[PDB]
């Protein structure tokens, strides 16, 4: 399940991914080069002027290959390609050396393959890497639309 | 599932309600008077500028009130105080007539309990009630926040 996840490049080496997730292309800011596919690397990107990410609304004949995401992030142990992120105290963290290079952008999953954050970088903490992640928290219940 | 529904109340009588959704107090703009509640009513609202609404930050001690939310609205029938809502084709809808005064503000749940919009208002098509609502869609992948 990851139709959702394209590589970015930039010399010929991967820098980073771009993730579909809702009805967005989603791309760490700091993360340099053009997205491995044709109609991703046409649109243009909105950047945001606080957070180190950039966005694209998703071209329509690629919706059903977005992930869903929510908001709900319970306690306890998460999926991304490295294996398992722990979630406590608020803060996502891996084994140290769990990481590698071009991760910026990667998604974590829970069970159901919702993404829960895409992570933009780490810090260390001893044994444990603390992952810098961009996370949908209940204060996503302000981005109202009106129907009908 | 009606631990996060409040009266609003002006010379007496009902003209709506609040919910307690996420992390907010939510209440239409055009619904008159006070929330009959002496924590809620203390609180200072926020009018949106483009929709008939209005948010204040729910009190920490009142969050395990709130009822959770989400955008996943697959088509079929939800619930809400005057029994079934129809959503299709974007729309949801009731029968004409299963409406009652001081129902703007009430909410539309999923079976899990879930908040999936709150009624503004309606119009008839017919034998049905075509409802006014807010309500999240994939949109709210935007609203993120970095934790880490």
């Amino acid at each position: 399940e990851n139709d959702c996840i394209f590589e970015v490049r930039h010399e010929g080496k991967v820098t980073g991914y771009a993730c579909l997730v809702g009805d967005k292309v989603m791309k760490p800011a700091h993360v340099k080069g053009t997205i491995d596919n044709a109609d991703l690397a046409k649109l243009a990107f909105k950047r945001s002027s606080k957070y180190d990410l950039e966005c694209a609304q998703i071209p329509v004949h690629m919706k059903s290959d977005a992930s869903k995401f929510t908001h709900e992030k319970p306690e306890g142990y998460y999926n991304w390609h490295h294996g398992a992120v722990q979630y406590s105290g608020g803060r996502f963290t891996i084994p140290t050396g769990a990481g590698k290079p071009g991760d910026s952008g990667r998604p974590i999953f829970d069970n159901k393959g919702r993404v829960v954050a895409i992570v933009l970088g780490g810090a260390n903490e001893g044994t444990r890497t603390a992952l810098s992640v961009v996370t949908w928290n209940k204060d996503i219940v302000t981005k109202i639309t009106p129907e009908g």
